């Protein structure tokens, strides 16, 4: 069995539908901030995994994981009564296409996704290379109810704390949520508020062009569709394959069965 075991080393529930938990980190698993590996638990017979995005930065020697919890699992009707000191099977190689070297040099690096999308983009708002790299990190966090947006206070108060680089978080972070049934100052799906313009408007940043602005998209299948549609009208190029470099890289947050 080429498969790690983790340990759980704390859990915390953001709303019923939502979870987050850490655990540690067996030295053989690297990974490039915004990948994914697999995840899972035994259950009669055999192991049950998932992919998931790694939500914590490579640097550290834990893992974290953004989490939904889903009425029939079979994982995640399992997975939402982790406890501290619960076992984890993790796969050994991590891949994705979420990572920056498919991205062009560029200023700007547009991070959309909705639900738990956000997950990989946690990872990489705590890579100081990103940082290195763009003057200004937007990062857009679609949801429908306030209380789905997880890490606001995490992403909001403590980072910009950060002794090893809170300046550049508040030099170059900007977070813009948005929540689509609630009351919330920010009105609206992320897709309409960008095509119409007054996202750039609201943040203080021009437009898209394929010259200064780079994109990661992480979110469900249609998000995604009409989120290339989006930035294919201001001329952005998507990245033909994994290990070509585009303006812009996609992949979905989960798949329809
Ligand atoms: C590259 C990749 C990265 C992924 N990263 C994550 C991640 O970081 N966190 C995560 O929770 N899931 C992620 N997923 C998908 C997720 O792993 C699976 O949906 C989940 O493990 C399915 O567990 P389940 O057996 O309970 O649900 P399922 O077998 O999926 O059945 C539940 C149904 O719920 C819907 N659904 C599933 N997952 C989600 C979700 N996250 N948000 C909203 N609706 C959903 C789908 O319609 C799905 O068929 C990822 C998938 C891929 C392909």
């Amino acid at each position: 069995s080429n498969l790690n075991v983790e340990r759980v080393l704390s859990v915390h529930h953001w709303n019923d539908t939502l979870f987050s938990f850490k655990t540690t980190r067996n030295p053989s698993l690297r990974f490039e901030n915004g990948q994914f590996v697999m995840i899972g638990l035994e259950v009669d017979g055999r192991p049950l995994m998932r992919a998931y995005s790694i939500a914590s930065p490579n640097y550290e020697e834990h893992l974290e994981f953004f989490s939904i919890k889903v009425q029939n699992g079979p994982l995640t009707s399992r997975l939402q009564h982790l406890k501290e000191g619960d076992e984890l099977m993790v796969s050994r190689k991590p891949t994705g296409t979420l990572v920056t070297s498919d991205l062009l040099p560029g200023k700007h690096l547009y991070m959309l996704s909705t639900g738990t999308g956000l997950a990989p983009f946690m990872s990489l708002i705590q890579d100081p290379e990103v940082y290195e790299r763009f003057e200004k990190v937007v990062l857009i966090h679609g949801v429908r109810q306030v209380n789905e947006l997880a890490y606001q206070q995490f992403i909001t108060e403590h980072l910009p704390q950060s002794e090893y680089f809170g300046e550049a978080v508040k030099e170059k972070l900007i977070y813009y949520p948005t929540v689509t049934r609630e009351s919330f100052h920010n009105q609206g799906r992320l897709t309409d508020l960008m095509r119409s313009g007054k996202l750039f408007e609201d943040i203080g940043l021009p437009p898209i062009n394929p010259q200064d602005d780079r994109a990661m998209i992480c979110g469900s299948p249609s998000m995604l569709d009409e989120s290339c549609e989006v930035l294919d009208g201001f001329g952005l190029k998507i990245s033909p394959r994994m290990g070509e470099p585009g303006d812009y890289l996609i992949e979905r947050a989960f798949v329809e069965k």
